[PDB]
């Protein structure tokens, strides 16, 4: 889905494959994905 | 698909239903859409 998703003191990498440049979005938002955020795991908690 | 996609001098009515607010949305843009911002018709050129 292109529709990231994210729990509230959680944070994905988005890779932006035009630079690759992984960086984490530190939650939480409905943050929107082209193909230059690409995300890469999952909303597992990170304790 | 929630991602609204629209050419140069073509607009679309989104119908915001928590407040059906159709308000048109000159183009042109990748427009997102939550379910807030209903798209109602085509890209049709209306010339």
């Amino acid at each position: 889905e292109a529709i990231i998703r994210i729990p509230p003191y959680h944070y994905i990498h988005v890779l932006d494959q035009n630079s690759n440049v992984s960086r984490v979005e530190v939650g939480p938002k409905t943050y929107i994905r082209q193909d230059n955020e690409r995300v890469l795991f999952a909303p597992v908690r990170m304790v």
